[PDB]
C-alpha cells in the first residue's frame, strides 16, 4: 500500500503508485518528456507536449503543411541520392498529424520505403483517430489503414516492426511519375 | 506476295503477314498454346485455353477451389521453412481466377510474399475485370487493387517488377493468427 516511485512527478505527474507497477507506468506516463518527432537522431531536443509545435516551427526547417482531413502529399525526387526523409504536417480536427516517408538502405541489396502517421498528442488522443494512406496509379492502388501512433511512443518502433505502409524502390517507380510520388492521406475520427 | 507465316498459324490463324511489324502479333496471338499457369517452372504441360482447368484438376490437387466473387483465402503455415506457394481458384462471373501467393527471398535473409491474381482466359477478357486483395487485422488493413493478368502473360514479370501485393514475414506477423493468414479476394467487372 506504499505509493512512491514515478520519476515524473516534477513535470506535474500528480500520481503515486506502488513499486510493482513502476517500470510499466513510466514508459507510458503522460508526463514523460517528449522527444523531437522528426525522423533522425540529429535533433536531441526534448520538452513538453505544448512545446513540440513551437520547436518544429522555430528550430527546424520549413516543413510543408496542408489543411484538411483528406489531402495528397507529393514526395519529390524519391529517387534522388541523399534523399531519405519526407515530412509533412497535416492539420485537421483541431490537431496536427505528422506524415513521415522514410527511405532506408538495407544491406541485403534493396531500398525500402516506410510511410506512417503520428499525432502531435497523447496516446489516448491518438486512439480516437484512424488514418489511410493511398498510392494511386493507372488501374492500381496500394492502401494502408491503421491507428496513428502518438509522438510519445515514436515512429521508430512501428517502423521497426513494419507496422505502417511498406513498399520499395521498384513499387515506388510503379506509382511515381516524373520522379515524384503522390501519397493520399486521409484522417478520420472514430 | 511473299507473306511470312505465323508459327501458330497451324492452330487457327490464316492471318499470314510479313515479319517487320506483324511478327509481333504472335506474342498477342489468340491461338498460341497456353502453358501451365501454376507457379514455378516444374510443370511442362501445354495446351488450349479449354484444357487449362481440367489440367489443374488432374495434375494439381493442391489447389483450393472456391465459389463467389468475394472470398477469403486462408494460407496456412506461412512461417514454415518449407512453404513457398499457395494457390486457390476462384470461380465467379462465368470465369476462373487463379490466386497465387508466393514466398521467396530475392534478397538474402529477407523473406517476401507476392500475391497476385490471374484470369484463366485471354488478356482482353482480363481487361474487363479488376481484383482486390485484403489483409484484415485488428485496427489495420493492407489492400491492393489492380487489373488481373492473363495466364498467357504469366506471373514472373509482375513479381519481378512488384506489380502485385508485396509484404514480408514481419508484416505477415501483424495479420496472421495461429500461423495462418487470411487474404480477402474480391473480383469485380469493370
Ligand atoms: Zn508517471
Ligand atoms: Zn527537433
Ligand atoms: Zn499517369
Ligand atoms: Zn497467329
Ligand atoms: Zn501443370
Ligand atoms: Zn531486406
Amino acid at each position: 500500500s506504499v505509493l512512491f516511485p514515478c520519476k515524473y512527478a516534477s513535470s506535474g505527474c500528480e500520481i503515486t503508485l506502488p513499486h510493482t507497477e513502476k517500470a510499466e507506468h513510466e514508459e507510458l506516463c503522460e508526463f514523460r518528456p517528449y522527444s523531437c518527432p522528426c525522423p533522425g537522431a540529429s535533433c536531441k531536443w526534448q520538452g513538453s507536449l505544448d512545446a513540440v509545435m513551437p520547436h518544429l516551427m522555430h528550430q527546424h526547417k520549413s516543413i510543408t503543411t496542408l489543411q484538411g482531413e483528406d489531402i495528397v502529399f507529393l514526395a519529390t525526387d524519391i529517387n534522388l541520392p541523399g534523399a531519405v526523409d519526407w515530412v509533412m504536417m497535416q492539420s485537421c480536427f483541431g490537431f496536427h498529424f505528422m506524415l513521415v516517408l522514410e527511405k532506408q538502405e538495407k544491406y541485403d541489396g534493396h531500398q525500402q520505403f516506410f510511410a506512417i502517421v503520428q499525432l502531435i498528442g497523447t496516446r489516448k488522443q491518438a486512439e480516437n483517430f484512424a488514418y489511410r494512406l493511398e498510392l494511386n496509379g493507372h488501374r492500381r492502388r496500394l492502401t494502408w489503414e491503421a491507428t496513428p501512433r502518438s509522438i510519445h511512443e515514436g515512429i521508430a518502433t512501428a517502423i521497426m516492426n513494419s507496422d505502417c505502409l511498406v513498399f520499395d524502390t521498384s513499387i515506388a517507380q510503379l506509382f511515381a511519375e516524373n520522379g515524384n510520388l503522390g501519397i493520399n492521406v486521409t484522417i478520420s475520427m472514430c
